[PDB]
């Protein structure tokens, strides 16, 4: 599924985003249009032979599994295909568990260089939340 920018700022705010960590709905609207162009299906293989999953890029080494990422750890215990759905739940609640860990949204490289010191609330300007 191809999300519209104010459909998935939607999603995101029911799922419990919104200034979740202290992150302002807007920066992870920037992160999911850098990271995927807002493409729940988008893949990226990494040089180190991971995989990027879903609308915000979860990688295979940490987060999930793909059955091809040796060594890596599922730290949320869910297969990487579960983070391609239609439905943004797993992908959210992966994210979730991401910010979490220490480093903010500096874990995803797109909104370090894309969305970081931004006005980012203009992603989410004119919609309806
Ligand atoms: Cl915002
Ligand atoms: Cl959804
Ligand atoms: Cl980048
Ligand atoms: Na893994």
């Amino acid at each position: 599924k191809v999300f519209g920018r104010c459909e998935l700022a939607a999603a995101m705010k029911r799922h419990g985003l919104d200034n979740y960590r202290g992150y302002s709905l807007g920066n992870w609207v920037c992160a999911a249009k850098f990271e995927s162009n807002f493409n729940t299906q988008a893949t990226n293989r990494n040089t180190d032979g991971s995989t990027d999953y879903g609308i915000l890029q979860i990688n295979s080494r940490w987060w999930c599994n793909d059955g091809r990422t040796p060594g890596s750890r599922n730290l949320c215990n869910i297969p990487c295909s579960a983070l391609l759905s239609s439905d943004i739940t797993a992908s959210v609640n992966c994210a979730k568990k991401i910010v979490s860990d220490g480093n903010g949204m500096n874990a995803w490289v797109a909104w370090r260089n894309r969305c970081k010191g931004t006005d980012v609330q203009a992603w989410i300007r004119g919609c309806r939340l």
